[PDB]
């Protein structure tokens, strides 16, 4: 029952301590610093593995896990796919991730920065700044229990946002390939036309398919309201970036709150102070004057950082001792 | 019944036509500008008249208003220090107000600030502007269904701030020196001491008696957690601003949402672009990093210009038709 954590960030390491000590007898030992070719002989004597790592490991790390004759590696991430399973499966290493960590994060990120628009935040620091303390038709508000708000995708994620804008008096309305019940509770089923034509805020939640990539895209902004307010806590490939630029320069969405970007992967989530963006659509996003943007945080809370590493363990665990693991993902 | 309107700002006058619409025979004429000695004959033939106006009147327009047999002065705000109460009671003219606009856009604006401090934004959007991408501590927040908000006040304001936190999950907790059950739909009253000891994030909502003075100060600063958040949607004279400075360059509070401050009246609403801020200790407020600083517009909202406007129309109308009103202020 040897386990060794890699990438552990120091909001981290309070709770593997409180895991270890409800969990006497599993040996934790933990590390910083990223796995690597450099540092695979750290690997020696480990039969569990838990990691939170973007960067790839070469293959011969892979191959040294297999010599090491690792038994699980174990994310602390919902995403996977930043791992070789090719390798994995090769050397007979089974794989668990995390699920889900707090859905009520990212919906409260949601409210949150869809408050930062409705509100006028920064069009009033912008006047502040200036000394301008006018009450001014440009930041006069809309309360939000006089708006309509429109989830796009209505799993656990966009069901916790459509709870929140519910909580503070907005008119939900929602769409999803598939509709749920559990979802009613807190908005309407409408169709696409109706949602994106109506909604003062959208807010979109919906997961990575061939069906959700680029929904939101020239034509499906077009059909939107006049200085409709958008929030992308989502995966950025829901958004044609360049078709949201294009309509934010023109002013037909007033403005944006942006938590990812699709192309992201190279910068995120890593300090780009002496690395260029040579992303051009993504140095504008990054930039913009009317997009609120930030480097994929809508998780990150410390709720979601307890069951990142409590779940991760758990899997890591449930997997040594031969047991059923509902986060395995047979390879 | 004839009617004056002055100071009409361009978002109060789609609600004037709408309150004519459903009053036709009531003249109501409207002015964008001021009320002031040089145009002091425009009262000639008028009972009511509707102020919103943040330039005092000199004396010879009262003595005007006396010898056209006005009858009724009706602001369109709360307060009404700003007019001459003495000469309006010398020439027999009554006095309105309108106490409440909207409740809920100013609890509202206290959860969106709130939320501002403990995602924050502010310290985010510095990260990213030196692209610093980074998942850090500096930048981990706490879910509000996770924190503990405490509500100082439990007027309607108050209501509708504590509503607004429950409804995102927030465990309230409320003072006031008379508690009343409606609040407890939202909130649980508790001590003075216990809020203060135990909230994660106060908001203040009390009106500016002598009790509410300095209300939060260095001794109930330091009976508040570490890292606490602070609100102020009220008036700022509940805040001693000194301490509060003091405090936020400690670190002893994290950080301060102000809507309000205690001398801000020279220069409050008012474009100061060429009107220096002479007072050294408001000059800091409004510049200091752990301040979200806005110039008293947690009312500002549609819903609350409409109230603004309905409710002095109302009440001056009501005046003028010789029966009772409740917005009546007794000189
Ligand atoms: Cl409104
Ligand atoms: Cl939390």
């Amino acid at each position: 029952m040897r386990c060794v954590v890699f990438n552990l960030r120091e909001e981290e390491a309070p709770y593997v301590e409180k895991w270890k000590q409800s969990h006497p007898g599993v040996v934790v030992d933990t590390y910083e610093e990223p796995l690597t070719a450099k540092n695979k002989e750290l690997l020696k004597g480990y039969e569990g593995l838990v990691v939170m790592q973007f960067l790839a490991m070469e293959d011969e790390v892979y191959d040294y896990m297999g010599a090491c004759k690792l038994k699980v590696l174990s994310t602390r991430t919902a995403g996977f796919d930043m791992y070789n399973a090719t390798l994995l499966k090769k050397h007979g290493i089974r794989l668990t991730n995390v699920p889900s960590y707090s859905p009520n994060a990212i919906g409260e990120y949601a409210l949150a920065a869809a408050l930062q628009l409705t509100r006028h935040a920064r069009e009033i620091e912008t006047f502040v700044r200036k000394r301008d303390f006018r009450w001014q038709k440009p930041i006069l508000s809309k309360e939000l229990r006089c708006s309509r708000v429109g989830i796009l995708g209505t799993g656990r994620i966009g069901q916790a946002a459509a709870r929140l804008f519910k909580g503070v008096g907005a008119q939900v309305v929602g769409f999803d390939p598939y509709p749920n019940d559990a979802a009613k509770e807190w908005l309407t089923y409408v169709s696409m036309d109706e949602l994106l034509s109506t909604s003062d805020v959208i807010s979109l939640h919906m997961p990575a398919t061939k069906d959700s990539h680029h929904l939101i895209n020239a034509k499906t902004i077009a059909q939107m309201k006049d200085g409709v307010y958008l929030v992308n806590t989502a995966r950025g490939a829901v958004i044609d970036s360049q078709a949201l630029l294009d309509s934010l320069d023109k002013g037909k969405i007033a403005g944006a709150a942006l938590d990812a970007y699709e192309f992201e992967g190279p910068y995120i989530p890593k300090d780009n102070g002496n690395n260029p963006i040579t992303d051009t659509v993504y140095a504008r996003l990054v930039a913009h004057e009317r997009i609120i943007y930030t480097p994929h945080i809508a998780f990150y809370t410390e709720t979601a950082i307890e069951n990142m590493v409590f779940n991760s363990l758990d899997a890591c665990t449930t997997v040594l001792r031969g047991e059923p693991c509902a986060a395995e993902i047979k390879l």
